[PDB]
């Protein structure tokens, strides 16, 4: 449990994460640096709260926090995680728009499947963005981290909060851009409010078309529930996570 026991082999981006290695076994992970140098006693009591609860969210479709490193001598706190190799959705978004090409039915009811069951095990415990969801080696989700173009109407003025947002990710997913756009949040809030869209793409089968609409209701509780979402006949078990 010290900076020296690992590796760093590069940057991945900028606190800073790096992809490392353990020296023990060669292991492959992360670390986040967070450097607490500027912070005060109460700043830093609220960072060692918020890792310790990091550390008991074990389930495969949340990114795993293994371990946190001091390091006083730079005032540098590393936070050790499983390593994603798939990268973020922000990414596959970006690529999918660049090489004109749409995403599979197949790959988008994954990430329903799979973020779904992350928000359930939040919701159980107690900011959904594509930028947020990581891909690991073999097809799995990952949720991370913990312009507002997923801002859900109600929040605009609830765990049904999160499922419009899981609507928005899941609609960006299939048609490579969200439902709603504008050039300034005021205009964003009308568009909104009046929860008008585009149909995702006609390659994507009326039954995906139809969930991701309901996900999107503007009434709070017209939209389905973690539950409602699973019973869904388009959801099999291929589609969730595999070691
Ligand atoms: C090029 O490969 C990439 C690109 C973008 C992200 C990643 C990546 C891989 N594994 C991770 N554990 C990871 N993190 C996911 C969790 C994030 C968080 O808690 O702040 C930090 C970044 N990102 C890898
Ligand atoms: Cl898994
Ligand atoms: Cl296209
Ligand atoms: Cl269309
Ligand atoms: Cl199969």
């Amino acid at each position: 449990s010290r900076a020296e026991d690992y590796e760093v082999l590069y940057t991945i981006g900028t606190g800073r994460c790096q992809k490392i290695r353990r020296k023990s076994d060669g292991k492959i992970l992360v670390w986040k640096e967070l450097d607490y140098g500027s912070m005060t006693e109460a700043e830093k009591q609220m960072l060692v709260s918020e890792v310790n609860l990091l550390r008991e969210l074990k389930h495969p479709n949340i990114v795993r926090y293994y371990d946190r490193i001091i390091d006083r001598t730079n005032t540098t706190l590393y936070i050790v995680m499983e390593y994603c190799e798939g990268g973020d959705l922000a990414s596959v978004i970006t690529k999918g728009t660049k090489e004109r090409q749409y995403l599979d039915e197949e790959f988008v009811l994954r990430v329903m499947t799979q973020l779904t069951l992350a928000l359930k095990e939040c919701h159980r415990r107690s900011d959904l963005k594509p930028a947020n969801v990581f891909l690991d080696g073999k097809q799995n989700v990952k949720l991370g981290d913990f312009t507002p173009y997923y801002m859900s109407p109600e929040q605009m003025n609830n765990e049904k909060s999160d499922i419009w947002s899981l609507g928005c990710l899941l609609y960006e997913l299939c048609a490579l851009m969200p439902p709603f756009t504008a050039f300034s949040q005021k205009e964003l809030a009308g568009k909104i409010r009046e929860g008008k869209f585009r149909r995702i793409p006609y390659r994507y089968s009326d039954e995906l078309n139809e969930i991701i609409t309901r996900m999107l209701n503007l009434k709070d509780y017209h939209r389905p529930s973690v539950e409602e979402i699973l019973e869904n006949p388009l959801i099999l078990e291929h589609h969730h996570h595999h070691h």
